[PDB]
RNA sequence: AUGGACCGCCAGUGAUAAGUGGAAUGCCAUGUGGGCUGUCGAGCCCCACGCACGUGGGG
């Protein structure tokens, strides 16, 4: 049982530790976010139990690292004297100083290859099919790869993830095989950082920790595609023996 | 419905005033394009007259 999602498109940044105006990003995803995303395209409003979404498994592949970028945000600005965002005790700023300046940041340009792999995969898979709710990356403005879930069904996934899908082009050396490729399963570990989660309701947010260790495997070199317009091609003849 | 949902960095601006590329210069000295030559029967149809050899009219 599983599926592939195709973390990808313009920008992804799933946020984590930021509580104030400075907003960052991890440099892969982060369950909490895409867990997110399942119970977007499920229909379970904030303050719902998260219990099914347990018991699941996310070994993730970075097909490419990405860039990091930050995105200045500001909110409430250039609105005359008497609009902007209110304040907890009702009176506001004074219009010079009555915007908030957020300066969000994103990781830009990567695609991940996630393989999910739980006992709910199958409605889960059908949920991102069609959605209760716009399913994005991060966050509400990210808008997702339309490849969103690669593969629909498949037993095994992460045997999927170490051979026979697609990898964008990158310096292969001469009749080279075995390019690395780092995936995260989760002693040895890399990190620990609040990922699980256990409510989203907005008037009290709550997570707990969750260990990390990434394996940097190997990978034949028959799947970097070529330079230019052959990834997404590959991509789309990948998916398209899906029904078989 | 994802440390996320809502969310503008942004409202003003001459790059400006001045300027010869200029004075000098044979592309030249040499060349057959040549031998050879008479311009003297399948066509598609109609009609008319016919000595069944043909003759003329309209397409």
């Amino acid at each position: 049982s599983g599926f592939l999602l195709r973390l990808a498109g313009p920008m992804q940044s799933w946020g984590e530790h930021s509580m104030f105006g400075e907003r960052d990003t991890l440099p892969y995803p982060s369950r909490s976010g895409l867990i997110g995303m399942f119970a977007a395209a499920q229909g379970v409003r904030r303050g719902d139990p998260l219990d099914r979404y347990k018991e699941l498994k996310f070994t993730v592949r970075v097909d490419r690292p990405g860039v990091r970028l930050v995105d200045f945000h500001t909110i409430g600005g250039g609105l005359p004297k008497e609009r902007t965002v209110p304040t907890a005790a009702g009176e506001r700023r004074d219009p010079k100083k009555a915007t908030i300046v957020t300066s969000r940041s994103y990781l830009a340009d990567a695609v991940f290859t996630v393989a999910v792999t739980g006992p709910e995969a199958d409605t889960i898979a059908d949920a991102l099919a069609a959605p209760y709710w716009q399913p994005y990356l991060g966050r509400r403005a990210f808008v997702p790869d339309p490849l969103l879930v690669l593969r629909r069904r498949v037993a095994d996934p992460v045997r999927e993830l170490v051979e026979a899908v697609p990898l964008p082009h990158r310096r292969v050396e001469e009749d080279a095989a075995t390019v690395l490729v780092d995936l995260i399963y989760e002693t040895r570990t890399l990190t620990v950082l609040n990922d699980v989660p256990l409510s989203f309701d907005s008037k009290s947010r709550r997570y707990s920790t969750r260990q990390i260790r990434v394996v940097p495997t190997e990978v034949p070199a028959t799947l970097v595609a070529g330079p230019g317009r052959d990834y997404q091609n590959k991509l789309f003849t990948y998916v398209k023996q899906c029904a078989e």
